[PDB]
């Protein structure tokens, strides 16, 4: 089949998205990865041995006044300026006319759409391709959407109504108690392609990174990996209650911070923070190897949002997680896994959602210094490893996805 692939402009869509491109490329399918310029530019290499069968499709982000060129995904574009936000939102449905007529010539056997890919659904349907939605969360992720507790839900909503399959990232063994209850979301039928953990291959990194010689330097399960993925926004104010935290927990620790927009450098972290704690803690204000970092002998526990690729990340390497959810699916997820007894979340304030110093340092403490709880935390996140890390499980999940793309 010719598979035609269109990811959300954002690099936790971005990167599960070509790593699906080449298992379907690497089944003897060949792949369309649509998406911009800089955007592209910026993913792992395909495997060369699957170079011809993955096309990359650079369609360029038309330009908007106030949309700085380059500004092209959401590692770009910050939430704390809605504004650009919107400008973004504007560039990205531009892409309507360019990528209909790519499809029109394209012989796709299917398109598989993102979550506000509206227009992508639209030319699928004018030139008679089947399309699938992407909603690559957790099955408990799917059930909230189908009982919540252009606007982004219409942009969403509008996406679905023109799809006929909704793809999830999960499966029965890893979620017994939600996946035999799910069959369509909005009468479209609901499949589960697996957990689709990430290959080191895939995501080539340096294992000569300065964090990774970092890590070499630290006695096993001793670092506590904090990171909050691509995107979600976390103001200054939140950032010094996080180090404060880190700091008073006493663990060493790798931090991969993102800076709150307009932020001087002299004021991202508390007065005296990175002296007080070089001796026990980096942080990282760049793109770190977090495939490296997670399958390193030194790292622990991981403080993680519960973006989904994360949290499959970190458990796939046996990791309990401390967990600060910020937005959209990762509040669902931390609660899914602290169902499973292998992560703890940091205490909220039931009014605004806040957190402090205090809530850090005791969730840092259950999960990673107090030797019975941090304990039984490890065992659970093993058990949960041997489902997330068995590669041959995941892989007979695509090759059924594959069917599913058939039938
Ligand atoms: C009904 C809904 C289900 C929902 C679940 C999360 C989901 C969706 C965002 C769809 C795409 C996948 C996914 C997993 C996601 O977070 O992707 C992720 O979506 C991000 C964007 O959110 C992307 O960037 C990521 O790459 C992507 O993985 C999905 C659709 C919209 C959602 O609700 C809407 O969340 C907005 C959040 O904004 C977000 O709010 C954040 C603060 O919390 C801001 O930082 C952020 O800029 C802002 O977009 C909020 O501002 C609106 O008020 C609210 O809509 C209102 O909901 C009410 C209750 O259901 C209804 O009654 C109202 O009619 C309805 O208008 C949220
Ligand atoms: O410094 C970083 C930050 C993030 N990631 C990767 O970016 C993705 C983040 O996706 P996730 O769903 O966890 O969160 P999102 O960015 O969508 O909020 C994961 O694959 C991480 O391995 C990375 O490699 N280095």
């Amino acid at each position: 089949m010719h598979v035609v692939i269109c990811p959300w402009l954002a690099f936790g869509h971005l990167l599960p998205c070509l790593d699906l491109a080449q298992r379907l490329a690497s089944r003897g399918h060949r792949v369309s990865f649509v998406s911009t310029p800089r955007n592209i530019s910026r993913l792992p290499p395909v495997r060369p041995a699957l170079a011809p069968l993955v096309a990359f499709v650079a369609l360029p982000l038309p330009r908007v006044e106030g949309l700085p060129d380059g500004a092209e995904s959401t590692n770009d574009v910050p939430h704390d300026r809605p504004d650009m936000v919107e400008l973004h939102r504007r560039a990205f449905d531009g892409l309507a006319a360019p990528f209909s007529e790519f499809l029109g010539t394209a012989c796709a056997d299917w398109v598989i759409v993102d979550v506000f890919h509206h227009w992508a659904a639209a030319a699928a349907l004018e030139h008679k391709v089947p399309c699938a939605m992407m909603l690559l969360g957790s099955a408990h992720m799917i059930a909230s959407i189908a009982d919540r507790r252009m606007s982004l839900a219409e942009r969403f909503s509008l996406t679905l109504s023109r799809s006929s399959l909704v793809v999830g990232r999960s499966c029965v063994e890893f979620e017994p108690e939600t996946v035999p209850l799910l069959s369509t979301l909005r009468g479209k039928p609901i499949t589960f392609l697996g957990l689709m953990p990430p290959l080191h291959e895939g995501r080539r990194e340096d294992g000569e990174d300065a964090t990774v010689r970092w890590l070499d330097a630290q006695p096993a399960k001793s670092v506590v990996y904090v990171a909050l993925g691509s995107e979600v926004p976390l103001g200054v104010e939140k950032v010094h209650e996080l180090a404060l935290g880190l700091e008073l927990a006493g663990t060493r620790f790798l931090w991969a911070l993102r800076k709150p927009t307009g932020v001087s450098d002299a004021d991202l972290l508390p007065a005296g923070f990175e002296e007080r704690t070089r001796g026990r803690g980096v942080v990282a204000t760049r793109w770190v190897p977090q495939m490296s970092i997670l399958a390193h002998a030194a790292v622990g526990a991981f403080l993680t949002h519960c973006g989904w690729n994360s949290t499959i990340e970190g458990l796939m390497f046996g990791h309990p997680l401390i967990m600060l959810p910020i937005f959209g699916d990762q509040g669902p997820n931390a609660r899914l896994i602290e169902a499973k007894n292998a992560g703890l979340q940091v205490a909220r304030n039931d009014g605004d959602g806040s957190f402090d110093r205090e809530g850090v340092a005791a969730a840092i403490r259950a999960v990673a210094v107090e030797e019975e709880s941090s304990k039984v935390f490890q065992a659970k996140a093993k058990k949960l490893q041997e489902i997330v890390a068995d590669m041959a499980c995941h892989e007979r999940y695509i090759d059924g996805f594959i069917q599913q793309l058939r039938s």
